[PDB]
Parts: C-alpha cells; structure tokens; sequence
C-alpha cells in the first residue's frame, strides 16, 4: 500500500552528538489519503528524554504518494555513533 | 611538484578499542620512501590521546605503495580518526 516519497531524516541533537549517545525510537503512524504522516506515536525511545523530539519533527516533513493511505506502519529510527578515518 | 608520489595508501582500520569507547584522535607521521617504493623510518611525532592509535597508523602505512625508482626523505601525514552521529530509518 503506502509508497514513500521522501523521507528526511532526522537532525542528530546537539547533545546527543557531543556526548557521543546512541539510540533507538520506534514510532507508529497512519499515512493518510493526502500523502501525510498523522497519529504518531512513539513507541519506545531509548534512551528516552532525547531523541523524539528530533524523529516527530523529521515525520511532519515525510511525504507519501496521495491516495494511498495505511494506518498501523511501525518504523524503526536508529541513531548511531561511528569512527572513520581520513588521510590527510 | 616534486617527491615521491604514492601508488596505494590504505586507510587505518579504526582501533576496536577506540570504537567501543567512541574517542576521537589525530596521529602525525614523518617517513621515508625507499627506491623500492615503501614507506620506511616512520617516526610518529604526535599521538593523541597516546596509545591509542599508533599500532594501526604503522600498520596501515606498511602497507603504502609508492612510485618505484623515486625515493625520499621526510614525508609528513596527518591521520584523522573521527566520530560523527548518523542516523537511519528503517
């Protein structure tokens, strides 16, 4: 059902990335016939009191295609944390 | 310009115990190219934070391959070993 357009991804907050903290949200939504992110509700953030402000914001920017709305879709955000390295 | 000029140069592998502890760092390097286009002498003049990176800097570098027949002294290099946040919806 449901065909994803664009789906921005979220700012990593400041803080998160200055302490160098990982998490996880896990968010449930309705896409609606308007192409819409609606009733989103998060079911886990780990850890909490970080992170979902930043994935409520990325969703309300999320676009689907008209006309082909679904409720219930779960989706997973992961915030990671990693080294790479450079030659300079 | 002049001076060695490099066929390969491997990236470091970021050290494990630097990616469980997510700490970042910089390793500045001086070193010979031999006539036989290898990196020798590596003489590493700053390490931070110490013991930390030096074994995968000098790993790595051994591993470079330079022009062959053009050998030189005194090469410098910085290595940067960064984190940064990402993120992914799945």
């Amino acid at each position: 059902g449901p065909r994803a357009l664009s789906r921005n991804q979220p700012q990593y907050p400041a803080r998160a990335q200055a302490l160098r903290i990982e998490g996880q949200v896990k968010v449930k939504f309705d896409v609606t016939p308007d192409g819409r992110v609606d009733n989103v509700q998060i079911l886990s953030a780990k850890p909490a009191n970080m992170f979902e402000r930043e994935v409520k914001n990325a969703m309300r920017r999320w676009r689907y295609e008209p006309g082909k709305p679904g409720s219930g879709i779960v989706v997973n955000i992961l915030f990671k944390i990693n080294g790479t390295t450079e030659i300079q």
